[PDB]
């Protein structure tokens, strides 16, 4: 059982547009943790906005549970996905709220589990106003790593079956990418997991990493797989990145 399978995707954003995805193939199985890399512009991102049916592709399907998107109910694969997002937490707004800014009316035990499994409990628990907060600056004063936690007991907080990690367009904390680190196979768990990484490292240990390039997907593999590709682009890119 595969959680996600594209088949032929061929996608452009407008009618006259370039091809962004290039007969794009891929299966993920149930619980795979996969990090997609490439350069900028590779089509990383395009890759899961059509997962979330944000487009629709021109040719191929995409699958998600063995069900085609297509016919699949919006609302459903809404909750069957949770997205990480970067920089979009509401600072005129409670943690709380921003953790269930989804589906307002649930467990305050569910915010909690979610908070719990991203790192952000203890933190916002010894905060005057705790989950009460308003996040905002002068407010409270969360940090950006602070805030990143928040956004990922977000994407938690409605036990999603896929999680997809936007790629970071910012430097964390130690602390808080700390605590995501050793937090990450708690908040895997179970699940069938998409990371697009800025740096290699990131998704050094993930079941295979994806490697794009110009729409197409050149190569795939693990780490040590995929630098055994004497030529690789992944080896290229893992030698740019080399300190
Ligand atoms: N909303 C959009 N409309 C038109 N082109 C877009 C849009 N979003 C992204 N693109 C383009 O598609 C290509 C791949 O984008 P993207 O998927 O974000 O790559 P990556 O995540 O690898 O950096 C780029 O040429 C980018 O400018």
């Amino acid at each position: 059982h595969h959680d996600i399978t594209f088949r032929n995707i061929r996608f452009r954003y407008k009618p006259d547009s370039p091809v962004i995805l290039d007969n794009i193939n891929l299966s993920i199985k149930q619980g795979e943790v996969i990090g997609i890399v490439g350069r900028s512009g590779s089509g990383k991102s395009t890759l899961t906005k059509l997962i979330q049916r944000f487009y629709i592709p021109e040719n191929g399907q995409v699958l998600i549970d063995g069900h085609d998107l297509a016919l699949a109910d919006p609302n459903w694969l809404r909750r069957q996905v949770g997205v990480v997002l970067q920089d979009n937490v509401l600072l005129n707004r409670s943690i709380i709220d921003n953790i269930s800014l989804a589906n307002p009316g649930m467990s305050v035990e569910k915010v909690i589990y979610a908070a719990k499994l991203a790192g952000a409990h203890d933190f916002i628990s010894e905060l005057r106003e705790g989950y009460n907060t308003i996040v905002g600056e002068q407010g409270a004063g969360l940090s950006g790593g602070q805030r990143q936690r928040i956004a990922i007991a977000r994407a938690l907080v409605n036990n999603p079956k896929i999680l997809i990690f936007d790629q970071a367009t910012s430097a964390l904390d130690y602390e808080s990418e700390h605590v995501i680190m050793r937090n990450m196979h708690k908040i895997c768990k179970g699940r069938t997991v998409i990371i697009i990484a800025h740096r290699l490292s990131t998704v050094k240990n993930a079941d295979r990493i994806i490697v794009m390039e110009k729409g197409k997907i050149v190569e795939q593999g693990k780490h040590k797989e995929l630098l055994s590709e004497p030529e690789s682009l992944y080896s290229y890119l893992y030698q740019l990145q080399s300190d």
